[PDB]
């Protein structure tokens, strides 16, 4: 219902392909979002569906939550961009020229095509036949100021996990293609983990509202008065929203998104703000004896 309309500014456009951002940048209810609406169809993300007013991995980038990586983009005996997207095994839709995906520093690298060359299945190379960049790997994202210097991937008996070598192993071996979890903090590289311990902290601040759900548009809950504050628009809400800012009755209507708050990993039983967690399947190679 209330899922089109995105916490934070709403960009679901790429820096890349500007050409149709009408609709998709700052999204709401229009329809026409090649980036966002491929989110949406059940089963598919069920991560990112499950925690759904939180940020996809372009709106975090353009809320300069994440960065992007120094070469932002990738054409299709191959460039050395490509080690770390081998290792992930992804579906791209056809008629798609571009797909991002987090990097191993906890960058949003791209996948660029010539125009008219839209990518393979695999979505590994180049070949023929919208604008917009499908997002690979099924993840949400959020704003936190944790430290991440000392986090690292410790997983069970693994002795290469995706890009990551953790340990060096002369053993008898087994590789799979193996979905693992992860997640990024800010002076952490990729965390790569074998269970995922997410657990949400509810609270009242303005990114966990959904705003203007009577008479559909999406209104900015900054434009609301607090209750003492300024306004400068006259807003109105279930209870969780009438307790923080005031009401009456009626320029917006504004309730609360369930699951809508701070959300903690825990790594290795200590508990971390992350600034995305998301879920990829990797090549994984685990010791035996
Ligand atoms: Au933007
Ligand atoms: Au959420
Ligand atoms: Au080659
Ligand atoms: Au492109
Ligand atoms: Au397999």
């Amino acid at each position: 219902p209330h899922l089109r309309n995105r916490p934070g500014k709403g960009h679901n456009y790429i820096d890349g392909m500007t050409q149709e951002d009408a609709t998709c940048k700052p999204v709401t209810y229009a329809g026409a979002c090649s980036s966002f609406d491929v989110l949406l169809e059940k089963g598919k993300f069920p991560l990112f569906q499950s925690y759904a007013h939180h940020r996809t991995l372009l709106e975090a980038v353009h809320d300069t939550i994440i960065a992007k990586a120094d070469p932002p983009s990738c054409d299709l005996h191959g460039n050395p961009c490509m080690k770390e997207k081998l290792v992930m095994k992804t579906h791209c839709p056809n008629d798609y020229q571009s797909a991002h995906y987090l990097n191993n520093d906890g960058k949003m690298a791209s996948v660029k095509c010539p125009p008219k060359y839209e990518l393979t299945e695999d979505c590994n190379f180049c070949r023929q036949m919208k604008k917009g960049s499908y997002p690979l790997q099924d993840l949400f994202c959020q704003s936190s100021e944790d430290d991440g210097s000392k986090l690292k991937t410790k997983m069970k008996g693994v002795c290469e996990v995706g890009v990551q070598a953790l340990k060096k192993c002369d053993g008898q071996l087994s590789t799979a293609h193996e979905v693992v979890p992860f997640a990024v903090f800010k002076n952490s590289k990729k965390v790569y983990l074998d269970k995922l311990d997410l657990k949400t902290e509810e609270n009242l601040l303005p990114d966990s509202f959904v705003c203007f759900e009577h008479k559909l548009k999406s209104f900015d809950i900054s434009q609301c008065p607090k209750i003492g504050g300024h306004g400068s628009k006259k807003c109105t809400g279930d209870a969780a929203f009438c307790s923080a800012y005031e009401c009456t009755a009626a320029n917006a209507y504004c309730s609360h998104a369930n699951g809508s708050g701070i959300v903690q990993i825990q790594v290795s039983g200590v508990w971390k703000k992350p600034l995305c967690v998301g879920y990829e399947r990797v090549v994984v190679k685990r010791e035996l004896s």
